[PDB]
């Protein structure tokens, strides 16, 4: 119930709720959260290794405006210098839950906090041995792509009587989606451990080996799209990479009033691939190394008629990179490789020191949590070809305050203001932008909401306001930084679920639920785009649906819907011939599912068949600045089957 007690916008979706929609990816689960926009694979991330998602209208491309973690470990192969998840070493099949925090935690978590912190919770180590396995297969009947897409997960673990536990988590993907040239292969292997010799000392560890490769469909011009919206006109495009992670943690807790925690992690990441760029085809190998140590201490003490849970923490993180780009002439058939001309050879790095200190105070029905995070960051960029060495160092004080008032025994009110900031990225240390120089990005967020729950009606609603000093794009075609200027994000986020049986035995076990968010993301920067709408930001988005669980059966019906959106800061309504620019329409989709549980006992065998986009409703999205810009056919009627086994 921590979320119910959270002084800010927050939503956690637990594993038992993934399957409801036949969600096989992270994106498909995040999309169902109010205020979260996780678009279909497109642009640089036109495949399943990357992750595209943004909240409250923040650029959703490569989830670069959010602090995304896994069990507290930074997922980005470069948390400060390049937050972009062209490669996302995470998998839905290994998580117990997905915790999204849009407001209320920009103190303990940073740095790219402006767009909420998303924490993926890894499956727990079996209390006393256990096995679980699942698999889904999808087919796109109307698509020309006949290769199916199957994903699978495996969990083998247990805990010895000596307090030692270890779980083997394995998630894998294979197949192609509804687009031609999208064959994928992902293998997510993790070794998780925990050793609690007694009840004061406890150790944990995480070892991961992620390896993947996927063909990228790419966008289509309008002519091609109309001709055959399934095809791919980007034959050379392909992405791949592997991540090796190691994390060791320790916890000392002598009593219920004192807790000390320290964690150290290390990640080595490699992500590259081929890509048609202009008249050249390129191979871009990029390697990253991350090291960080993070001790933190909390103490609970009572001063009079109030309890004070003071929290203090530090974090040292060090990252280094190395990126190169080999090339050939697209004119030739030849695909680039080692021992070909290269035109980019850089090595960047960052060393960050982050300090945070907060104090949760419970006084009567209140719970005030003043907080403070401060970060001193120093990054560099050594260009081996030009020979230049550029360095930057800045500080980021980030005050914050969270108040929560318990209206009643099952209804809260909240308000908060956190500070967030996006570091200056490597890809922009140069600083080639019309507004003078590039970054850092400072932003202040204000929220106000209420959360309600009573075992029959669970609902929530909240308002938000975010001011950003600036925001920079990418434009991969000409290697330049697209400014935009100050932007403001204001809106409302809400959702609810209700047990209709509470109204009549006729609808016993029938539950309805809806989620909605109004988002107004505007560009306040004085100029030519002043007043325009931030790109890829639907003013209206949400879901609705009804679950019916009679006996061992489970019937699900659901809908997704959203309004139109723009593709460029210029807010061009008229589509271009290459289909990269223009207005993107809204749409409403419908999906359904039927599932049965043979003897919940026995072997917890679960079976299920369903459909996505039942009415084969047509729609699309555009990639504006990426090298494979163009129209991307949205997902058409898709059939799928699921299987679950628990021992
Ligand atoms: C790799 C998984 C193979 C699954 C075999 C099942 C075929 C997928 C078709 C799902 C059936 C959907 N439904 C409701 C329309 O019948
Ligand atoms: C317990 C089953 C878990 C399967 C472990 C799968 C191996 C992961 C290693 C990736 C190697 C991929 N490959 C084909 C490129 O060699
Ligand atoms: C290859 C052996 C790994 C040795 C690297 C040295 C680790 C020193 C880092 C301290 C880790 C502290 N702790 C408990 C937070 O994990
Ligand atoms: C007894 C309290 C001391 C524990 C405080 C935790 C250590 C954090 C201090 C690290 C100092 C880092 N550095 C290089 C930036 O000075
Ligand atoms: C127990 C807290 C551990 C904090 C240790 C603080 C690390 C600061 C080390 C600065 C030296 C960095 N380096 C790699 C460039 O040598
Ligand atoms: C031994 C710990 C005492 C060191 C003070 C660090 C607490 C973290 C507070 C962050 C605010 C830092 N400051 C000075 C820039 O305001
Ligand atoms: C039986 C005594 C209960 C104590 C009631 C004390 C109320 C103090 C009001 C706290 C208001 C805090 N603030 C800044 C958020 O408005
Ligand atoms: C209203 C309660 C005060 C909360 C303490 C947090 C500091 C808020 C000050 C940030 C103002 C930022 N700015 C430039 C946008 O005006
Ligand atoms: C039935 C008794 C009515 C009690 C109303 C008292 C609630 C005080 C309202 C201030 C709470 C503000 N907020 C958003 C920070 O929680
Ligand atoms: C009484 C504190 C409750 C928090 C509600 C305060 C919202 C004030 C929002 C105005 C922020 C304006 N701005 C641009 C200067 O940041
Ligand atoms: C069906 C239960 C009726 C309970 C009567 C209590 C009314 C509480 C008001 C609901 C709170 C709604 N919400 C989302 C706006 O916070
Ligand atoms: C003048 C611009 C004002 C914009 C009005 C947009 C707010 C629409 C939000 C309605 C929320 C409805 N509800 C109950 C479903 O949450
Ligand atoms: C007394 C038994 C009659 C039950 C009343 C059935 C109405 C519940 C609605 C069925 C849910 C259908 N589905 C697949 C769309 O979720
Ligand atoms: C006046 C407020 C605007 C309300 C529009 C609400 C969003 C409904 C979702 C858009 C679905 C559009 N359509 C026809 C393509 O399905
Ligand atoms: C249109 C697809 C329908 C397939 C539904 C798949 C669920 C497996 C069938 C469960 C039958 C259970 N049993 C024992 C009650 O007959
Ligand atoms: C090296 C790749 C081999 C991966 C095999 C992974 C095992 C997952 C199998 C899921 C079994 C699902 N179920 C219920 C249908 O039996
Ligand atoms: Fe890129
Ligand atoms: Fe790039």
């Amino acid at each position: 119930n921590d979320v119910f007690e959270h002084a800010g916008a927050r939503d956690v979706i637990r594993r038992e709720d993934f399957a409801k929609t036949g969600a096989t990816t992270m994106r498909e689960v995040l999309n169902r959260i109010p205020g979260v926009s996780a678009p279909e694979n497109n642009g640089t991330g036109s495949h399943d290794l990357a992750m595209n998602f943004g909240i409250r209208g923040l650029n959703p491309r490569l989830a670069s405006r959010s602090t995304v973690l896994m069990d507290g470990i930074p997922v980005p192969f470069a948390p400060y210098g390049q937050p972009q998840l062209s490669l996302a070493p995470v998998s839905l099949g290994n998580m117990d839950a997905i915790d999204v925090v849009r407001g209320g935690g920009a103190v303990r978590y940073g740095p790219q906090s402006v767009g909420g912190v998303v924490n993926f919770v890894t499956r727990a180590i079996p209390q006393d041995f256990g096995i679980e396995a699942g698999v889904e297969g999808q087919l796109s009947p109307t698509s020309s792509q006949n290769n199916p897409k199957e994903t699978h997960n495996l969990m083998v673990g247990g805990t010895a009587d000596n307090g030692f536990g270890t779980a083997l988590l394995y998630s894998g993907t294979r197949g192609s989606d509804w687009r031609e040239h999208s064959a994928t292969r992902i293998d997510d292997l993790m070794l998780k451990s925990k050793y609690a010799p007694d009840e004061v000392h406890t150790f944990n560890s995480l070892l991961q080996y992620y390896d993947g490769e996927a063909d990228m469909p790419g966008g289509l011009s309008r002519a091609d799209y109309d001709a055959d919206r399934w095809q791919s006109t980007r034959p050379y495009d392909r992405f791949w990479g592997r991540r090796k992670l190691a994390s060791l943690g320790y916890q000392f807790q002598p009593d219920s009033q004192h807790k000390f925690n320290i964690q150290g992690f290390y990640t080595q990441t490699l992500r590259s691939g081929y890509l048609e760029q202009g008249k050249r085809i390129t191979l871009s190998p990029r390697n990253y190394w991350v090291r960080g140590i993070e001790p933190r201490y909390s103490q609970i003490f009572m001063i009079g008629p109030s309890a004070h849970e003071v929290g203090v923490g530090y974090r040292y993180l060090n990252e280094s990179t190395h990126e190169m780009r080999y090339y050939t002439a697209t004119s030739s058939g030849q695909l680039p490789s080692g021992s070909s001309p290269y035109d980019r050879d850089t090595r960047s790095g960052t060393e960050a020191h982050a300090w945070y200190l907060d104090d949760k105070i419970d006084i009567g029905n209140w719970t005030i949590t003043p907080g403070m995070r401060f970060e001193h960051i120093e990054s560099y960029q050594n260009n081996a070809i030009t020979g230049t060495h550029e360095e930057v160092s800045y500080n980021a004080p980030l005050p914050a305050l969270n108040v929560l008032y318990h209206l009643t025994d099952s209804w809260n009110l909240y308000a908060n203001t956190e500070g967030s900031f996006g570091t200056v990225q490597y890809s922009q240390i140069g600083k080639a932008v019309q507004s003078g120089n590039v970054e850092p990005e400072k932003a202040r967020t204000w929220e106000l909401g209420t959360r309600y729950d009573d075992g029959a009606l669970t609902a929530e609603m909240g308002l938000f306001l975010i001011n950003f000093n600036n925001q920079y794009d990418s434009n991969q075609t000409n290697d330049t930084v697209t400014a935009r200027g100050k932007t403001r994000h204001t809106g409302l986020e809400t959702q609810a679920r209700y047990d209709l049986g509470t109204l009549t035995p006729t609808l016993d076990n029938v539950s309805i639920y809806a989620s909605y968010a109004y988002v107004n993301a505007e560009i306040r920067e004085k100029g030519d785009t002043y007043g325009n709408l931030v790109p890829f930001s639907p003013k209206h988005k949400g879901t609705l649906g009804v679950d019916y669980k009679p006996g061992n059966w489970t019937f699900n019906l659901n809908s997704d819907f959203q309004s139109s959106q723009f593709a460029d800061n210029a807010n061009t309504v008229k589509e271009s011939a290459d289909g990269s620019t223009g207005r993107i329409p809204g749409f409403m989709l419908w999906g359904a599912r039927v599932a049965y549980d043979f003897g919940p006992q026995m072997a917890d065998l679960n079976l299920a068949f369903g459909v996505k986009n039942i009415f084969d409703q047509d729609y699309f999205i555009r990639s504006y600045d990426d090298n494979n810009k163009g129209i991307y056919a949205g997902q058409p009627r898709t059939l799928y089957m699921q299987g679950s086994l628990k021992f």
